[PDB]
């Protein structure tokens, strides 16, 4: 239990105690997800639903943020295909190649339109479990491709800073106001991109799971032209804010540039933070078995669920 997932606790409580519809539903179980209790549900499904309310009030709220929630990824390419915003992001679930069904996993894309360039950001891992994401990824990869967008122009970036399977939404949604905040530094990217090349890739790759298949695997595993990189290189430290994991929080302070090891809350702040210290402030014990009790710290960091809190209150306070 920590004071401040807590006080975020009691910051939402009475908007839902006061919801009706499906929100008041959701902003519940959001609540005993926070609290440490049992969820009875799966949260990717929940997060997906009421995604679009939250968009909204957050396009509200940063306006340029031009964020867009696709039911497809192929509805990402037919909103490419069109003389909008210049500069856009969109979350969006992968698509099973087999089945041709939406599987949750989604991810975040920050766009810039012109031959058009796309980021996209992966909270968890490319490759997977069973190499899913590797092929999923591909995928949408292909399919950009087949669009007309070159793949050399198309940069993957893997983070790790989600250890969970549920949070995908979350951090999508987190990563694209954070992609809006730091918007000078995509633009450099994206400046990158327009003549084919990501900076530092060389080495940032290998440092991704995607790395280690392809330097394990001497064969292309994902398609040949999209790049790849890691977080920690190429985005700024307000992307790992919500890291759970606190060894990660520490080996990202301990980098020599020091892009991660300054301060992560805004400067309007009597006590400041850093990452470690925000990872410590939520940081709260794990939901899974006793028989199966697991090497380092069973804990971790709850940031993001309480990043989700933060959106319903802004949500519920919004429609009220
Ligand atoms: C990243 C991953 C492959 C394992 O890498 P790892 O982190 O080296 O595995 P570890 O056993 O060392 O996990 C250690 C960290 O996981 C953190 N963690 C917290 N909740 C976790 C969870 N539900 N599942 C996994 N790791 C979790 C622990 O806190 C620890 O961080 P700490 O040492 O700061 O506490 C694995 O955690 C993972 O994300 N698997 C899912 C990837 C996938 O197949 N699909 C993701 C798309 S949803
Ligand atoms: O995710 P965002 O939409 O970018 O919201 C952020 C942020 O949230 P993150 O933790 O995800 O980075 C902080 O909230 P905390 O969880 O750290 O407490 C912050 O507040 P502080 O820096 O002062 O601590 C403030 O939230 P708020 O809107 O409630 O003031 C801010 O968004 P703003 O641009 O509106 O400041």
């Amino acid at each position: 239990q920590s004071m401040r997932l807590q006080q975020k606790i009691n910051d939402l409580k009475p908007y839902v105690r006061h919801a009706r519809g499906p929100i008041k539903a959701y902003g519940q179980a959001a609540l005993d997800r926070a609290s440490g209790a049992a969820t009875s549900v799966s949260f990717a499904e929940l997060d997906a639903t009421h995604l679009d309310a939250m968009v909204y009030i957050e396009n509200q709220r940063n306006p340029g943020l031009n964020l867009k929630h696709f039911r497809d990824h192929y509805y990402l390419i037919q909103a490419l295909q069109s003389d909008g915003p210049s500069a856009f992001r969109a979350i969006f679930p992968q698509t099973c190649p087999e089945t041709g069904q939406t599987l949750k996993h989604h991810v975040m894309a920050d766009v810039r339109l012109h031959a058009p360039t796309i980021i996209i950001t992966e909270p968890a891992v490319i490759v997977g479990a069973r190499y899913q994401q590797l092929q999923r990824h591909n995928l949408t990869l292909e399919d950009l491709s087949e669009s007309g967008v070159p793949l050399s122009q198309v940069a993957i970036i893997e983070t790790q800073a989600q250890k969970t399977s549920d949070d995908c939404v979350m951090y999508s949604l987190n990563y694209a106001i954070k992609a809006h905040k730091n918007a000078a530094q995509f633009d450099d990217i994206h400046h990158g991109l327009q003549h084919g090349t990501l900076s530092t890739e060389s080495e940032s790759r290998a440092r991704t799971t995607l790395g280690a298949l392809e330097a394990s695997s001497s064969y292309s595993v994902m398609h040949e032209g999209a790049h790849a990189a890691f977080g920690a290189d190429v985005l700024p430290v307000d992307f790992y804010k919500h890291g759970a994991s606190l060894t990660q929080a520490y080996y990202l302070m301990k980098r020599p540039d020091g892009r991660m090891a300054g301060r992560v809350n805004s400067e309007g702040h009597s006590e400041a933070e850093n990452l470690v210290q925000r990872n410590q402030a939520f940081r709260v014990k794990r939901r899974e078995l006793l028989d199966d009790e697991t090497p380092s710290n069973t804990q971790f960091s709850a940031s993001i669920d309480g990043f989700r809190l933060q959106e319903i209150k802004r949500v519920l306070a919004a429609a009220q």
